[PDB]
């Protein structure tokens, strides 16, 4: 191992050379770049004096709880769902997912014998690495979260099947297409099993958070599996709460959110929503419907995002390969869509990699942030977020990240 | 009163006879702005356009910001005379926030709770009546036991409120403190002061100070917006008030912006849950509203345009009632100088009959009891009128028909 003393010397030299660049970069922001945002500049002036829906309804006034037909029909077609199964709300699907759990907790859902608050304990399945904002909701509700391994075609179905036999298990978080942060899209097989399987809880819900349903890096769109109709045809019609939104399509924060589910789930939702409010922002929905025009226009707009994003992911992936490959030090996802790359480093070092990057002026997401309670049991995983920075910055940041990964690896 | 009212017997049978003949299809039901009012805000439909940054230069197109952009907070706060750091601006509906406040207090308690309201055997809630059906529906939904409080020319009967709050099961109160829906009354300063000063048995008692009509005057003069958050601070009950307001009847109803104002402690608590619910509200719509109004003067100028459109409509119904019911002592009615409604108390036991007679003659009146918890007006006497939407032509036939229905139903008891 005279090569070990040589490699840690050349790696130490690269870390010193990295510190000397006096960087200030971050691979932290899972949001659209200004370039991507500029693609929706026309939406900022809409709807103007064209404030009526196709059908002739004045969107400037009260009324309509489930969103306007113009946007609901457009969006349902794009996802391949029937329009009456799709609800359009305000600018956050996270808002809806919280309400869905909040209302199950307070009142029970339409399949509950008792509100989830009346249970001794509530357990919740958490496929990992996953989305911190998901886990924050179930943590806030005091649900006992149970981690479930991700495979390359979705969650470990041998684990899901065994765990769901526990009647305290009330639900599950999923990101089923171009998943945050892993990039995997659940196979049809996996989609069908989740719809078919028996659960001990009679009111088990899967949050099918389809955030990236249209969000390709290439020329091709993923299939959106109609899990709702798998559910119906399998005898479990109410199993999926199907989420999607325009946050990373238009303006992240001032977009349109969508909830799709069975008829009975939508009626349950509405019975509470009806109390909470008169209904969503119809003028924003109209503007969005006018802006996309049709499914064809939506998809055209998705391919411009693709164009902006694709070179960034390609650069990142080549640097990971070129800089880390021969070493046997890291594995990473090669997503074909979405907003993220998930990297697994030498177990026990993820934390040190992040600290080493910070000290060299590169900001990385805190190790374990893809996990419930921010705890990665193996201390191996780091999420990368390449959507915002210019490719020139990504190159430097990603050089350094690779240096930090190797430094950490060679410090034990 | 009942002596001369009878002498008008056949003549009234006629009016109705005649009125049914006209084959009407009118509606006094909608607390919505007219198309003419909505038009006032058409410029806002094209905003912000290429002007997508706040004044401090923050890009409103991307994620971030939980409590609303400074531009709108600062402007609304100034308009209400409140500290901008105690004003929160959210999405299109303040009813949503009122629901969230109550919901989060039911699930996890509020910052002053020792236990969540869901763990209580009973939760009691003070309901000044006549009041607002969407308020009452929220507390009905949570299964609260609602107790009616008499409303006076200057707010709730405080002798009643002060006795009731001695009960630790009483958790809170619905109020519409300026140009109240449906009564038109604005709580006097004294009443505002008693509300913040009184001691309650519940340590976590909350008043929903739903200031939906804080600026919505029918004249050229604006009402005083008493700073109840300050009152409460000085009275040593700093967290009592959840102060609500909205642009719903100012810009576009349902696509506007809502505001929650409170003590700092109440906002931090609100933020710890709202932080879990989402990243934050629609900033671009907040920016468009901020650019549209421009300043407080711009906002108040626009309210006066609303006043312009609404005043002749309210003036009309009030002369139609006075000149057409006053002599008979059959109905009493509010004469509001702002807000959206007129509340009429007809002879006890005939309200439902009035609504019925009107419906048959082709006029939609708000359901009897709908200003009361559980839609129960125990005297069957109150009807809510909503003059805002119809053109003065439609309104004038409707108000004459209505006054006929009151006269018919009285000849029935
Ligand atoms: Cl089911
Ligand atoms: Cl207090």
């Amino acid at each position: 191992a005279a090569r070990l003393a040589q490699v840690r010397e050349e790696v130490t030299a690269k870390y010193a050379e990295l510190k000397a660049k006096n960087l200030s970069l971050d691979l932290t922001r899972g949001k659209p770049s200004a370039e991507q945002l500029d693609l929706s500049n026309d939406l900022l002036s809409l709807p103007g004096g064209d404030f009526r829906t196709k059908d002739g309804v004045d969107c400037r006034n009260y009324g309509g709880l489930l969103g306007i037909a113009d946007i609901r029909e457009l969006w349902a077609e794009a996802l391949g769902l029937p329009a009456d199964l799709v609800v359009a709300q305000d600018g956050s699907s996270l808002n809806i997912m919280f309400d869905l759990i909040s209302w199950s907790y307070t009142w029970g859902n339409n399949d509950s014998s008792r509100p989830w608050s009346a249970e001794e304990k509530v357990k919740w399945l958490c496929p990992v690495p996953g989305y911190d904002r998901h886990f924050t909701i179930t943590e806030h509700f005091g649900f006992e979260m149970i981690n479930v391994p991700m495979t390359d075609e979705g969650p470990d179905m041998g684990v899901v099947r065994e765990l769901v036999k526990d009647p305290q298990v009330k639900g599950m978080w999923t990101v089923p297409v171009f998943g945050n942060p892993t990039g995997v899209t659940f196979s049809e097989q996996t989609c069908r099993e989740l719809a078919e399987m028996s659960t001990a809880a009679p009111d088990f819900r899967i949050v099918w958070d389809n955030a990236y349903a249209l969000h390709t890096l290439s020329d091709e769109f993923p299939i959106v599996h109609n899990v709702i109709e798998f559910a119906q045809a399998a005898g479990n019609p109410n199993r999926f709460w199907f989420m999607s939104s325009t946050s990373k399509i238009t303006h992240a924060g001032s977009g349109v959110s969508f909830f799709a589910s069975s008829k009975e789930n939508i009626e349950w939702y509405a019975s509470h929503a009806n109390v909470r409010g008169i209904g969503p922002n119809k003028l924003n929905q109209l503007a969005h419907a006018q802006f996309f025009g049709d499914v064809a226009g939506l998809k055209a707009h998705m391919l411009k995002h693709a164009a902006s994003l694709a070179p960034k992911f390609e650069r990142v992936l080549e640097i990971l390969d070129s800089r880390l490959s021969e070493y046997g030090v890291a594995k990473w996802t090669s997503p074909t869509g979405g907003y993220f790359i998930s990297v697994d480093v030498v177990p026990g070092t993820a934390s040190r990699v992040v600290e080493l990057a910070k000290e060299a002026g590169i900001a990385l997401t805190g190790a374990g942030s893809s996990f419930p309670l921010h705890n990665d049991p193996n201390n191996e995983n780091i999420r990368l977020a390449p959507s915002l920075p210019p490719v020139a910055e990504l190159e430097v940041a990603m050089d350094g990240f690779a240096t930090c990964v190797l430094m950490a690896a060679l410090e034990v």
